[PDB]
């Protein structure tokens, strides 16, 4: 009944906004958690049984409210929308931001009252009411969005505070679905607030449907192609063409330029650059206006500074510089007053507002309180504020603006930013504070060599996660200007060939010093191909390469072999949890042996290989001497490599300090090979047999291998076995005879009380080992514990026994 | 221990604890010595002069209502110096008693195992009092306890008292910000308070062990050992930890998680 008249009211509201019906191209909805707006709210019992809500996210400044409006209008018109709901209410929190305690507020234009009590009565059985609330970022006040002190009534007819009524309605007993839109700046207030929500990311213009948007916005022949292709030829503005606000601002910003002609791609570098160009294009024939711009400027920023984003139909402006210039501004900014639809005046998406806030400090307060208040929830995240600040403080733009606007700008702020950078260098709580990514954004937006160098000097290690090509470009820019950065860990979240090629040609300029990690990231088929050509040029390159759990396959093998040949700087290279099945281990080993490489570590842990390559491992180990640390950790090998295992070290001068081992098969032969290596090979410091089906006879012949004196074997381990409690006695006695090792571990070994009793006696009398011993997971009787706890305090030679549980 | 046992034994054993000049320790483990038999125990201990050394009330289903009597007998006697009350059914509201056991020196209680407690703040405050005042208090086995970041923070504040001789210590279960561990490591650097420490089911984050390995890397805080178990943390933490011991064996061992 009530549905129909307001579905036409919302149609009238969102049809006129620009149109925008034939002016829209679909953006991308993504939920990875390692889309289709239709049936967005499955409560299906896969992973989302009790959920009631979703949060929209995405890149900075999608116009997100526009997408909320598109969903609203799409339901209002239907368009194959199976009506799971009877009402979707658009909340424009940019207005609801007031401190006034308001009840259920379904009226907006103050029309005749909605049937509020029968609306409450059509609640209990059908949960077909939904509230599309938007602009959560603009809940103003005192940045007080913590847990609500007092709840509200279910009837919602009480005019309680939205802090104390609406928020708790979201919190407990919501009874309706929920979709909120905001940026990931400082939301956790609402997420440590229990909601059991999901989140979905929104992604802007890809190339093809950006071209579609250009065709739909422009006329099909006047500027649909030539402008598109001329800005394609720009090495930039295609990085930002992904962002929808940039596309909307270049589409609206270029229809004024055919009257001028051939002034499209000029002075287009960064978001600040394009915003300044667009503002200058709008304000070209205005100069009189020198005071009008200053008057509007010195008042716009207070919308978020004093945190009154709403201007009250611009009555503060009526105080500050109210002339026909205001009419001109509204005429060129049609989306200022019309969105409120009754009396009220505002800005489009507060982005030009933050640009005017940057203008404020450009013209002439104190920078101390702003930088202290950076990213908070009182002055409005300051994200785009500081973004434009950095974009402007570029010295060429400084001179241009100080000449254009007849304004003095302070250079102290540059130092202030510097100070800020050391502070966030020393801020250890980087998980819940602004990341390194927006710092990279800013330093890129300000394009100063020495300043970027000094900013990077405070950071010896980088942790970022790329989402936009803008992220790729800013990362490239900052990293190619680093000298005090050691480790470079990068998070790829997907062409990538040239991106990472730039990312590590930045390392080709990082010849001062660098270290690299690329772990838990899926390097594609050319993802293998990156960093190979990068390591293929001489100079100063990475001392230590990491590829662990990365999306990786056989293809990398030849590549890395090549770089292992051409590299004179790598000392270790890790290949962990990556599907380097087999015969790529052959490519690895041929790359290792063929040239002379200064490789130190070599980790093949959990690489699904077999014994059929161990012979090649032994060949390369015999050939090379630089390699001395060779983990093959508990991959899919075992027995039948045993002869190879032995003949790796059949002679001295092998130079293999540690040798991690594998979940093996038939114990006897492999441990016999281990005895051969132990009795013959020098400087064989570790032997990490772990989680292995090794028997009592196996470990017995192992200690027989220990019987060879003058064998220097440090820390050793036998994890899993079932021995008679004399074998441990043999190993302890043989340590007493010769101080072979330093510590040992016994893991899931079922040994019995008498075992540790013999252990503690033999260590009690001039202890066998001299450093440590580790015992875990036994339910043995407690007089063993008393003996063990006794012995260390009288003799600290056995510095520690790992206590089981007590 | 774990014997079929009840309240009746209490008076009996009190009698023999009075008449015995040879017993040096007596264990009562997993046995249903509920309460007020702990009173019979303590009156038997204090009334005569007994050469008792250990006293284990581990998992004896008692409450705070007898801790005061434990403190009285502990104050009276000096032979007893090793008093496990291991993770039985006590906690807060004994806290004042917990403190006033050792409110002065010459208490002579080397080790003191502790219990799955309740409200952290007050009991750990009592622990700070004992740590700052009591001599020869060698162990403090807080384990499987709902202790908070503020709790362990004020604990390290208790460690701030120098010349406090506290050996091996343990904090098993907690959820701290990764600066608290930094405070404890720095305070060990300032004064070699303890020898090793354990962190058990503590969800600490990569940065925690990163700060740990840096501070131990530069003239290591502890001097004997450190035990870490059950983390799924990223592996460059493992590389740093595996590196540091071979260059500096001062930190003789860190319990490797799984690898």
């Amino acid at each position: 009944d009530y549905c129909k008249m307001y579905r036409r009211h919302v149609r009238s509201r969102f049809y006129s906004i620009k149109d925008l019906n034939s002016r829209y191209t679909q953006l991308q909805l993504v939920k990875e958690h390692p889309l289709k707006l239709e049936l967005l709210f499955e409560p299906e019992d896969g992973h989302s049984e009790p959920v009631h809500t979703v949060v929209f996210q995405g890149a900075a400044g999608i116009g997100k409210t526009i997408l909320a409006r598109k969903i609203m209008l799409d339901w209002a018109l239907g368009k194959l929308f199976k009506d799971k709901f009877d009402y979707l209410f658009f909340i424009h929190c940019r207005e609801v931001s007031l401190r006034t305690p308001r009840s259920l507020a379904d009226l907006i234009v103050s029309c005749w009252p909605d049937p509020n009590p029968p609306v409450c009565k059509i609640l209990r059985k059908p949960s077909r009411i939904l509230f599309l609330m938007d602009g959560f970022d603009e809940l103003q006040g005192a940045f007080d969005e913590h847990i609500g002190e007092v709840c509200t009534d279910w009837q919602k007819a009480v005019r309680g505070d939205i802090l104390l009524s609406s928020l708790i309605r979201k919190k407990l007993l919501p009874k309706a679905s929920l979709l909120i839109t905001t940026r990931p700046v400082a939301l956790e207030k609402l997420q440590h607030l229990l909601d059991h929500p999901r989140h979905v990311e929104i992604l802007g213009f890809s190339e093809a449907k950006r071209k579609e948007y250009f065709f739909k916005y422009f006329s099909n022949e006047l500027q649909a192609r030539e402008a598109f292709r001329l800005i394609q030829e720009n090495e930039v503005l295609f990085t930002m063409c992904f962002i929808p606000l940039v596309c909307w601002i270049v589409c609206t910003g270029l229809k004024q330029q055919m009257e001028t002609g051939k002034s499209l791609a000029q002075t287009s570098k960064t978001t600040t650059a394009v915003y300044v160009f667009f503002l200058s294009s709008l304000l070209q024939s205005r100069g009189l206006f020198s005071d009008y711009l200053q008057g509007l400027c010195s008042l716009a920023a207070d919308g978020i500074w004093n945190q009154k984003i709403l201007f009250e139909e611009c009555d503060l402006r009526k105080h500050g510089l109210q002339k026909t210039d205001v009419s001109a501004f509204l005429r060129m900014n049609v989306f200022q007053k019309e969105v409120d639809c009754e009396r009220f005046y505002s800005f489009s998406h507060m982005t030009f507002q933050e640009f005017f806030a940057a203008m404020y400090y450009l013209l002439e307060r104190d920078v101390k309180v702003l930088l202290e208040n950076y990213g908070k929830f009182e002055k409005g995240y300051l994200i785009f504020v500081v973004r434009f600040l950095f974009g402007l403080v570029n010295q060429e733009r400084t001179s241009y603006l100080e000449k254009k606007l007849s304004c003095k700008i302070s250079q102290q702020v540059r130092l202030e930013l510097l100070k800020w950078i050391e502070v966030k260098a020393k801020a250890k709580k980087l998980q819940w504070q602004p990341s390194q990514l927006e710092l990279f954004y800013c330093l890129y937006e300000m394009q100063e060599e020495d300043f970027v160098q000094s900013a990077m000097d405070h950071f010896p290690k980088i942790e970022i996660n790329l989402s936009t090509r803008m992220d790729h470009v800013v990362s490239s820019f900052c990293i190619k200007n680093c000298h005090r950065v050691k480790t470079l860990s990068l998070g790829f979240f997907h062409l990538t060939s040239s991106f990472c090629r730039g990312l590590f040609s930045s390392l080709s300029t990082n010849r001062s010093l660098t270290e690299l990690d690329l772990s838990d990231n899926t390097l594609g088929d050319p993802g293998m191909r990156v960093l190979c050509e990068a390591l293929q040029h001489p100079g100063c390159n990475i001392q230590r390469l990491w590829l662990g759990r990365c999306g990786l396959s056989h293809q990398c093998c030849f590549d890395i072999s090549s770089v292992l040949s051409s590299s004179q700087k790598l000392v270790e290279l890790d290949l962990s949890d990556n599907a380097l099945g087999d015969f790529g281990i052959r490519l690895l080993c041929v790359g290792l042996k063929h040239l002379l490489c200064n490789l130190q570590k070599l980790w093949l842990v959990s690489c699904c290989l077999t014994s059929a390559c161990c012979q090649d491992l032994a060949l390369v180990l015999s050939s090379n001497h630089s390699l001395t640390r060779l983990y093959i950790g508990e991959n899919a090998l075992g027995d039948s490599g045993v002869q190879v295992l032995c003949e790796k070290m059949k002679d001295p001068q092998c130079n293999l300090q540690k040798l991690g081992l594998v979940n093996s098969g038939l114990t006897s032969i492999c441990c016999s090979a281990l005895t051969s290596v132990l009795k013959t090979n020098q400087n064989f410091t570790h032997l990490y047999l772990r989680s292995n089906a090794l028997g009592d006879t196996g470990l017995r012949l192992l200690c027989e291998g220990l019987l060879h004196p003058d064998c220097k074997l440090q820390m050793l381990e036998l994890d899993n076995c079932s021995l008679t409690s004399h074998s441990c006695w043999n190993l302890s006695t043989i340590l007493t005879h010769n101080h072979s090792l330093r510590k040992l571990n016994l893991g899931n070994n079922d040994l019995g009380d008498l075992c540790v009793v013999t252990l503690c006696e033999v260590l009690k009398q001039q202890g066998c080992l001299l450093q440590s011993l580790q015992l875990g997971e036994m339910y043995l009787n407690r007089e063993t514990k008393r003996a063990l706890e006794a012995l260390q305090e009288e003799k600290p030679e056995l510095t520690i026994v790992f206590e089981i549980s007590w």
